[PDB]
């Protein structure tokens, strides 16, 4: 009783049927405008579902969004943004997920995309299907009362107080400038902008209505919120800056607010904030989570489209235990650019598709993977070269979650 | 108007004074015998104090340890380790601290040391003097019952259950082989060993009673504790491993304790553990914090000491605002080795000595300091090269605190 | 080089700038018709703001409300209620505050107000400007199920349960009766009652709709809420009694609710609630925090207005390091009343202006101040006599906060 | 059934009976040396027990310690400190406690004591027996990191660190100088001093070993304590200060412990500590609670021993539902000194014996009692004159627990 039919387009009864299943698997009723916004991002032939005994509702679902992701060196690639994946609580353990994934990857594949990307949702299983953790989110916390900036620290001022809803075109532009300069940057449709700034109480979790700071080269969205204390603290929801001074002047404004005791952000790994303060201990790094996951769908494409931090000439055997996207490729990186030729010479390096996925925005070291035999070579030193080559120019940051 | 006094040698009465201040200053301190080992490690003319208006106990105290740190590429350097620094709460008011630091650091240079090192005390100002954070601890924490090793991951066995005090010599040179390999490695006199494996109730601190896992190329000391819940959790006091075989093996043993709920450790930034499991989410990285602070006491000595990761030719002006260990240097790095001579040439890159110290073990990135003007160049990729070169290839781990 | 600017009258696109600033600066934006009411209370030429270089929103703002304060002895003085003072977290450190406070106080002075009053908010630098804490607020928690009145203790009854809104006038009259009897007493404009009984969800925390109790001489507003447990307790929001029996009878009421585990109230220091029980231990006193602060603007005006508890023939040297309302005064107090007149004699007692302020409503002892050398006299008993004089019969208590 | 007998002295076998019953009723068995300390204090014919059927153990116990309370004006009286009151939880609800108290209070009365005193515990019924709350213990905490002393504030200097053990005499001497100035000052026998510095761990509340700060005119005693999250608060157990400076100097000391995030203390109502800080808000009053309770045994003797702050000539009717120590009394106060003789004329103020005991150290304001009818007079300004007379120059602080 398992066959998946790929929706050519998402009718209003299909979406209703999907927002039912999705509601069970993900929690709240993301509001009408938020999902419509999401629905608008779905290329056609991009929704694989599995119906029930009587085709009244769905008992499995998936889809990818049509996205454009920046990779190191600056190129944008179109990526397939896998999401709204759910199998009914009732039908699990009967292999619905796998069936539906194969069909969605053959659709993702035929539709052209070089990379597939997701965020991890609880209970998901991703490694064996070839997805690796590509970016890291690091929650960092500053007690504003004791933080005090370093002498050398920039102090560019020129930060306006903003109503975010009134500067859609303004913000969205700042974001775009950063997007083009930062790996992990997704393009964000006017749809989502419209929907973010709206400040739906629903999507709202973690504070009240939305405050915003503005700079010619950056902006910051944050919410205030009280604890059991009475004592409030600020949570930064997005802080996007395109110049160092943007970034600095914003952090300066943020620790400006006398109302609040702490400010926390969910940032990327090497954020400059601590180095801005006289003493790094004043900023308090308190978690490191996975953010963006990545299945490389077409090796040569993906590997050539990005730039490299060291030079390397090697044959690379990619294991793929789900599809046939691997094989042996000849990686040849010359002045930080690659030419990734299909081969059947012997290999220098064996790598599982999920770990090629992960290295890819330069967020990892071969150290963990190698020591875990997901990254093999008779030649210890070459494997260090490989990692250096794949290391990132700039710290990856996913633009937004999906 | 206050002059400090260098003690040619620390007497029983001195030490009593020193112990008394350091108790008020650091909290009811180590046992008598731990104190005895630290004392053991203080060379001559290495103690600076500000005597009380009449000498009973001191108003100000500082000394340094004779130590031996490992730098990248395995060279070992003698380093001065600034410990038991403290100003009696009754004189934190009047500039005692700078007085001692000036004298103590004078002493440290008269003695030859290329580096001064310390771990941070609450209340200490540090970069002012040229100490920068040079290594990092991530607090990783795995939920045993849900963790799961990767199918790929090595399962070498080789683990012996241990009573720790009973293989003091064995453990001790596993740790040496490690020390010799890892940047950050402090030598560890047997005085310190016998103190730790003595496993004293006061110096137990956070948990129950040391357990040990032994292995031909690694050990793991841990303590179990249970809190209000009724449920236990292991905390790893130290895990030293020389092979990735030792490490996997040790970690397999660790996540084998049915007794245990979570297993916490305090380790370096790019630890194999999460890569060893099927889903990097099973391991939960929580907090990242400073470990080891460095002040470079002799730029050419220390710069020539380690090895590097790109080539580099640059003239470096190094800004010290405490002593005069500053100045313009030719930094010439090829094939890893560096030649660093003093010069009158115009500088390509300015750098503040406290950030030169931080970068010294390969720990950070340039982006942060650059962003804050603690590191400048009109050429923006000269910087990117400089950084690229100072980077490490073994994550730096401070050997123990002091 | 900043010149501030007085708004002779508040515009609509003036009130817009002010709310926006205020929202950035005090957490939430209180409901519209809350703002409407306050703004209703701002007299002419009583708003001081600082425009941006652009002059689009405000980067500094402050204003006073014209009010009506009761002092020891029942006299009622007009008082500048300093409110909404706020500085954009962007132009911080630019000392706009001194620029504004200095104009806003010239205004207050021109207007002829004897006192200025405020409630404190985070970051507020207040003593520095001659403000002093003038009333104290004790929080109290009775656990109903073990509480029980004393045998001797009044049981008048006469408490109706009310719906708050419907007896707006009735409430208002009762309040007013209290006000004229109780130093601390602010007049409450009808605008404000309306907004109070209105009970909009947005400035309710913590609890639900607003329950109430009505005695001929007293009333009690409160909210109930489920906490974590989730067991319920009642926050008394405001309880006003003119006679001991309304006090008794209302407390009786409050403690007879059943949902309730405990009843909590913020109230003044010598509240007879605990004296009303068989054991004061039933009535847990939780905190003691600042409420109303006072800056004496016209020393003679203000001193003369109230009346006193001891006699006193002393020469006062009020010290003011912000403005110039200092000087030496012959303060002679005979049987209640004081004639304070400016003079040239040397001093007996010297006294910082912020101290005179806090001492004004009686709720301090001179001991603390004297110890700090904020209250200096060479004559030891003179000081203790000053205290004697400035004490008061009715415990001071602010009417409501702003 | 119940017939209490009054031990002439305590024999070693009698003490074990009491230590037995005490453990059941109080939990920790105070170390041997503690118990001896108290035994030391128990005078002749001062122990009252009820034995059980076999006459092997006791099923009800009580005694009083011979003590020395300091009352207003600085005169010391001998007071009977009721201690160690127990009833076997087996024989509770049989009237054991009233029986025991009645005889204990003749012993006290016939002994010649004008005051019984105790620190309340458990349940703890105390009102009816004539005991009222006499002194108050307000808990204060200071976030050390944020607190600043007011510029005006003494910085007297003069504080040393100590091993408090090695300074018992000079400590006790300072304590003595304080005890004779402060109402509530108990005399502290060497035995007790010896037991406090004994620092035994099974009587150690609020931290680890004892720290000391000594001044010639005061000392602070505190423990340090580490929270779940590894940050230390330091809790003062005793801060005895004989002059203003010593008080300033010691706080100035305490707040200078970089180790410590907050300091806390259980102190008296009007301590100067918040007044010493530039903003009183950095100090936080966090509880207010009963300390010492008092029963007046002999009204005339007691009222004559203390001094007063006003004058009055009144007939005082003292209620008493447990003994007949009440009566009507001519109370005339002038010069702050009172003569009090029995009189048969008719009364102006009728007073419960609770509230005379409670009002005795000048703690309370009479408004509370009067509202609750435990204090009564027609003439409403007579109550007011009574209270005014009964207030106290020095804030009262119990010397130590018992
Ligand atoms: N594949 C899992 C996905 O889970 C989704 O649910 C959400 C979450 O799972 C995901 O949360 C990500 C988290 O994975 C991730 N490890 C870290 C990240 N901080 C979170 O994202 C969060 O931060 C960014 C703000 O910059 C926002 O874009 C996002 O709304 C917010 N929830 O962001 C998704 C969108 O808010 C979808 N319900 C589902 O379509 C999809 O399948
Ligand atoms: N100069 C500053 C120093 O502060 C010191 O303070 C002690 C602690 O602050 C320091 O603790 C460090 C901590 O700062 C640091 N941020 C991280 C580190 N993990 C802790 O160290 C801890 O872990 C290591 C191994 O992990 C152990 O060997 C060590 O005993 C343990 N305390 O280790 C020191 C000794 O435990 C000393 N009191 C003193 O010698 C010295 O003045
Ligand atoms: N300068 C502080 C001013 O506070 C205002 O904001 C609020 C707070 O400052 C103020 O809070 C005060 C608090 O300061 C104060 N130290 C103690 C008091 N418990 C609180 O007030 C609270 O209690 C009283 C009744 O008990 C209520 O009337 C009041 O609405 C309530 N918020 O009550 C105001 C709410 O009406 C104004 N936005 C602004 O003028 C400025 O922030
Ligand atoms: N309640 C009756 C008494 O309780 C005693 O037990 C102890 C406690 O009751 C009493 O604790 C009191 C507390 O009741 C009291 N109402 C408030 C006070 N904070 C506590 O006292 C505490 O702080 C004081 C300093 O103020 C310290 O001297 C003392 O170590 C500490 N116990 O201090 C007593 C001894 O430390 C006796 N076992 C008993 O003889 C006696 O009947």
């Amino acid at each position: 009783m398992i066959t998946p039919r790929t929706l050519h387009t998402i009718t209003d009864d299909d979406w209703t049927r999907i927002a039912l299943l999705a509601r069970f698997a993900f929690g709240d009723i993301e509001p009408e405008q938020t999902q419509a916004a999401w629905r608008s991002m779905v290329p056609e032939d991009a929704t694989v579902v599995v119906p029930d005994e009587t085709d009244d509702a769905f008992v499995g679902q998936s889809l990818y969004l049509d996205m454009q992701l920046t990779v190191p060196g600056g190129e944008v690639l179109p990526v397939a943004g896998i999401s709204f994946v759910a199998v009914a609580p009732t039908h699990r353990r009967r292999g619905v997920l796998r069936a539906m994934y194969t069909e969605l990857h053959d659709r993702i594949a035929r539709a052209g995309y070089p990379l597939a990307v997701l965020t991890a949702s609880e209970g998901g299983i991703y490694g064996r299907f070839g997805y690796g953790v590509a970016t890291i989110e690091q929650h960092v916390s500053v007690d504003r009362r004791l933080a005090q900036f370093h002498p050398a620290a920039p102090d560019p001022g020129g930060v306006r107080m903003l109503v975010p809803a009134d500067h859609r075109d303004g913000l969205a532009d700042i974001y775009d400038r950063w997007r083009r300069r930062t790996p992990g940057g997704l393009v964000r449709p006017d749809a989502l902008w419209d929907d973010l700034l709206a400040d739906r109480p629903e999507s709202r979790r973690g504070g009240g209505e939305l405050f915003a700071f503005g700079h010619q080269d950056g902006y910051a969205l944050y919410r205030v919120d009280r604890g059991p204390d009475g004592r409030r603290s600020a949570h930064v929801v997005e802080l996007t800056a395109v110049t160092a001074d943007a970034h600095a002047a914003l952090w300066r404004a943020l620790l400006g607010l006398d109302l609040i005791d702490r400010v926390s952000i969910g940032t990327h790994p090497h954020d400059p904030l601590p180095y801005l303060l006289t003493d790094p201990r004043q900023a308090q790094v308190t978690a490191s989570a996975d953010d963006l996951w990545i299945r490389i769908m077409n090796v040569p494409a993906a590997l050539e489209a990005r730039r490299y931090q060291a030079d390397l000439d090697v044959v690379l055997d990619v294991a793929d235990g789900f599809r046939s996207d691997g094989g042996r490729f000849a990686l040849q990186i010359s002045g930080g650019r690659a030419r990734c030729t299909t081969t059947d010479a012997p290999a220098d390096i064996e790598i599982d598709l999920d770990v090629l996925g992960g290295l890819y925005l330069g967020a990892h070291r071969v150290d963990g993977f190698a020591a875990a035999n997901r990254l093999r070579s008779k030649d210890s030193e070459l494997l260090q070269q490989f990692g250096a080559a794949f290391a990132g120019d700039m710290p990856a940051e996913l633009g937004y979650g999906f």
